[PDB]
């Protein structure tokens, strides 16, 4: 197993990543035409748990430390197919911010997203330090969309997440978009797309879904009202034990809030060593707190 120590970038503090976390926010409202006006804040959702998702428990190989997405091995994995339009949105940030490692700006760019769409807040660490290319994962780590409970329940314990961590990381399938072109799926999770709530669970629930074939010829379940649920997804009503997590989160709010804060840091986290002294995590202002 390797060891990796988080090293605070030189001399930096909570108000450095305050103005990262800021010039990110100020860039989402900014750009917002992306994807048919849902803009930047799920991609960057979606690019921050694939940085932390190539993490194996067992011998501490991938995850977020290394920032490695940015070589091309893992920028160029299938499974990683348009988070390149995420990449290029933090390209001008680190630009002006030089001094933040990678891996510190791919889960930055996720926790600025969460929150900027009116989810929780998410605690957040600096101190990922830039690794060779020769640390990139192989292919094939993140986890598939055909396959059925036991499959994902399976996945997800290589990244040391039980049933309720797995229940609450799949409600950020409330926002934004399967796309044909990247993952041979089509379609929304919901109406709101790009505010941060507990809609997954309620339209898992709630919505009448048919088990259909989109043009990629990959099945996915539909409901009338245009959205759409991945089978993986949908396997979260199947087995009984997700079943009972999904309308506990379909019921309360702020507990799903509070859950998937924790396991969302977690995720972010997962095969970081930090010193005792290391500083206490972060939580940043929104610009609405801060009036800008
Ligand atoms: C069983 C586990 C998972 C599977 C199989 C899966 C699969 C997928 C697929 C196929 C897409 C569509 C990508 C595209 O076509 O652009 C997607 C989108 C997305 N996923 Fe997941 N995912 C999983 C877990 C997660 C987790 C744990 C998170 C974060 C906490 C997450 C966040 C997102 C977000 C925010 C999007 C929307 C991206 C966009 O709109 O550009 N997913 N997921
Ligand atoms: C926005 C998309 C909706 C799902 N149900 N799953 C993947 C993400």
């Amino acid at each position: 197993t390797l060891v990796h120590v988080a090293s605070v970038e030189k001399g930096r503090s909570y108000e450095d990543f305050q103005k990262v976390y800021n010039a990110i926010a100020l860039k989402l409202r900014e750009d917002d035409e992306y994807d048919n006006y849902i803009g930047y804040g799920p991609v960057l959702v979606r690019l921050a748990w694939h940085i932390s998702g190539t993490w194996d428990k067992h011998d501490n190989t991938g995850g977020s430390y290394g920032g490695t997405y940015r070589f091309k091995k893992e920028f160029n994995d299938p499974s990683n197919a348009g988070l390149q339009n995420g990449f290029k949105f933090l390209e001008p940030i680190h630009k002006e911010f030089p001094w933040i490692s990678s891996g510190d700006l791919f889960s930055l760019g996720g926790v600025t997203a969460v929150q900027e769409m009116q989810g929780p807040k998410i605690p957040w660490r600096c101190g990922r330090v830039d690794t060779p290319e020769d640390t990139t994962p192989d292919n094939g780590r993140l986890p598939d969309a055909d396959k059925d409970a036991g499959y994902v329940r399976t996945f997800f314990q290589r990244l040391n997440m039980n049933d309720r961590e797995v229940v609450a990381l799949m409600g950020a399938h409330a926002l934004g978009k399967t796309h044909l072109k990247n993952s041979g799926y089509e379609g929304p999770g919901g109406a709101a797309n790009n505010v941060f709530t507990n809609e997954f669970y309620l339209n898992l629930l709630n919505e009448d879904w048919k088990l259909e074939k989109n043009d990629a010829n990959n099945e996915q379940w539909d409901s009338k009202s245009g959205y759409m649920m991945l089978p993986t997804d949908y396997s979260l009503i199947q087995d009984p034990k997700y079943l009972s997590i999904v309308k506990e989160y379909a019921n309360d709010q702020d507990k799903f809030f509070k859950d998937f804060s924790k396991a969302f840091e977690k995720l972010l986290e997962d095969g970081i060593t930090f010193p005792k002294d290391a500083p206490s995590p972060f939580i940043f202002k929104t610009l609405e707190e801060q009036g800008l």
